[PDB]
């Protein structure tokens, strides 16, 4: 859809990331995207709302 035209940053709920560079954003950040990602789905799920 986006072709070529914007690298692209992919974070997804069960831990899987996808960079097209992995020099833009080091594993600092990474992990803590990951983190947010996963404290929302386990405190959604502790509520009854995912």
């Amino acid at each position: 859809k986006l072709g070529n035209s914007m690298e692209l940053m992919i974070f997804s709920y069960n831990q899987d990331y996808s960079l097209s560079n992995e020099s833009s954003l080091d594993e600092e950040g990474k992990g803590r995207v990951l983190s947010r990602l996963t404290e929302l789905q386990a405190e959604l799920s502790l509520k009854n709302l995912w």
